């Protein structure tokens, strides 16, 4: 155990807002977590995270990212085209990425 309550409760909290926010949109009351470093030291995720900035916005995609807990970087996605292709940039890298949906996996059944 380690950094994990931050993933479980955090994350739950952050997309919960998500959640509301498409909920609002139904009119009433895919995303990615990224296990890049696994380890406490931001400045992984920092430089990492940087260049994943750089080069997904330089595409211009409809996505945005948050940098918390050096563990997992999150990524959410409003359009799913390009979903495998950022996950294979992901896991295109030296050190590689590892990339999990939100909620449930289509793969990995």
């Amino acid at each position: 155990g380690d950094i994990r309550d931050y993933n479980d409760a955090d994350m739950a909290r952050l997309l919960e807002q998500w959640e509301k926010d498409d909920d609002i949109e139904e009119g009433d009351l895919l995303m990615m977590f990224v296990t890049v470093s696994g380890n406490p030291t931001e400045k992984e995720t920092e430089e990492i995270t940087s260049l994943w900035q750089g080069s997904l916005f330089n595409a211009n995609y409809d996505v945005q990212r948050f940098i918390v807990g050096s563990d997992r970087a999150i990524f959410m996605l409003r359009d799913g085209s390009y979903a495998w292709e950022i996950k294979d940039f992901l896991v295109s890298q030296d050190r590689c990425a590892e990339v999990t949906l939100e909620g449930q996996m289509y793969p990995g059944k």
